[PDB]
């Protein structure tokens, strides 16, 4: 049994520890806030800021088998790449691919520089879609039809929302398992189903990996256009969400994957359907879809209920989060577990959808 340290215990720390779990690890948990969401799913948790006390962090190091950094406090992630050599295991990271990929603009400078199609900057009609640089979980996304004179401005780009995860280990690429993102009102993510496999977007993300070249794990969305595929942004760490869905879809495991691309290395290239969503539980039990935004305004995060095909996870605060998990061998009998799922929550806690 392999221990795998998480610095960071929100939505991205979730996703880590569950794929970790089913892969037989146990997971510690370092998190600088005492009520960190995902506290109690965790094996183990040491609550410290790992910028004030490295040395703890160090110590842990050598007791597990890799350390994954799951936070986007630049702060934490700059702090750690100056103390990374004195690590007593692998940290799961890349650094210099995170630097490039957290700047948006500096992201597009990237793909328009290997001939990767992505919005038009400063469009003269409307709407334009504008997002600060630095940002994720769509925080200050929205459409305009005086802003920060550092905001990305571009053409709106109507279609699909598609995302695709590569592990790299600096000369091999693994791209794994294209997957639909579901929007909301917010521009947030609510829901997540897998999607066929996509030759183009592929071909993008193996050689956006390729050139940099990516030793860990990052995932690249695109919006597939009226014109053709758009590549919006590319994030080089563990993302939420998606990679359940790509477990339940393909079988790949991107938590072993990444490891793997750190011990072993990585070689190139199931077809299940997976339904993967949020709902909030409002006044009187109704059923609200929620983005990530709200899922992480919570309290508590663990396992609500399982059966066969169904997984929810209860995410505690104002107002309850359940976060489903469904998956069959097709769309019909995903379906058929998500209406179970449902049924769950009507007749348990008088649930209305
Ligand atoms: N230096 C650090 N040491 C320990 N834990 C950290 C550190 N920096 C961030 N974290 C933890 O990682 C988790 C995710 O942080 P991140 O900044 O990515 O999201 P956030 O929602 O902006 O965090 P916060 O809840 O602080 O606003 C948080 O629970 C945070 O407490
Ligand atoms: N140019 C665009 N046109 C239309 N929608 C966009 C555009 N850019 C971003 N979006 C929408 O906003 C969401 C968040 O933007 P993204 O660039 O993927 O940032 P993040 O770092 O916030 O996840 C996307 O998932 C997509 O739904
Ligand atoms: N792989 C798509 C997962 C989307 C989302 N949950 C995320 O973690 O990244 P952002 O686009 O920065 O919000
Ligand atoms: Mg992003
Ligand atoms: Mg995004």
């Amino acid at each position: 049994m392999k221990t795998i340290c998480l610095v960071g215990g929100k939505l991205q720390g979730f996703e880590a520890a569950y794929l970790s779990k089913k892969a037989g690890m146990k997971v510690v948990l370092v998190d600088k806030n005492p009520q960190a969401l995902i506290r109690n799913y965790a094996d183990e948790f040491y609550c410290f800021d790992v910028i004030k006390e490295p040395e703890k962090l160090l110590e842990l190091s050598k007791r597990v088998d890799a350390v994954l950094p799951v936070n986007e406090n630049l702060a934490c992630i700059e702090f750690l790449n100056s103390i990374k050599e004195k690590f007593s295991c692998p940290v799961l990271f890349d650094f210099e691919a995170y630097r490039i990929s957290r700047d948006k603009k500096k992201s597009k400078d990237y793909f328009k520089s290997i001939g990767v199609p992505t919005p038009q900057d400063r469009p003269s009609k409307p709407p334009y879609f504008v997002k600060p640089p630095c940002e994720s979980s769509s925080v200050g996304a929205r459409i305009i039809y005086g802003l920060e004179p550092d905001t990305l401005v571009e053409e709106y780009v109507e279609g699909e929302v598609v995302s695709l995860e590569v592990v790299g280990d600096g000369s091999h690429f693994a791209v794994v398992k294209e997957t639909l993102v579901h929007i909301d009102e917010t521009y947030d993510c609510h829901m997540v189903t897998p999607l066929p496999a996509n030759p183009l977007f592929r071909q993008i993300s193996h050689d956006l990996a390729a050139n940099l070249p990516l030793k860990g794990i990052m995932d690249v969305e695109a919006i597939f256009g009226p014109k053709g595929l758009r590549v919006i942004e590319i994030d080089a760490r563990f993302p939420s969400q998606t990679p359940t869905v790509v477990y339940y879809s393909s079988g790949i495991n991107l938590i072993e994957l990444l490891f793997r691309a750190f011990t072993d290395g990585v070689e190139e290239i199931e077809n299940k359907y997976c339904i993967y969503e949020h709902l909030m539980f409002g006044e009187n039990g109704v059923l609200i879809p929620v983005g990530e935004q709200v899922l992480s305004m919570g309290s508590d995060y663990g396992k609500f209920y399982e059966e066969p095909g169904i997984e929810i996870f209860l995410c505690k605060g104002e107002y309850p989060v359940f976060t489903m998990v469904f998956w069959g061998k097709d769309r019909e009998e995903t379906g058929a577990k998500r209406c179970k799922g449902l049924s769950v929550l009507k007749e348990r806690f008088g649930a209305v959808l």
